């Protein structure tokens, strides 16, 4: 189900930019990331 990982950016929440400046190292879990 969840390991608690699971922290939507506020980047790619609705409303937002959706863009991480971080990109891949962004600690915040993107719906994008699949297993
Ligand atoms: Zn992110």
């Amino acid at each position: 189900n969840n390991k608690y990982k699971t922290k939507l950016c506020k980047n790619f929440a609705r409303g937002g930019t959706g863009f991480c400046p971080y990109g891949l190292r962004c600690e915040f879990v993107h719906p994008t990331d699949k297993e």
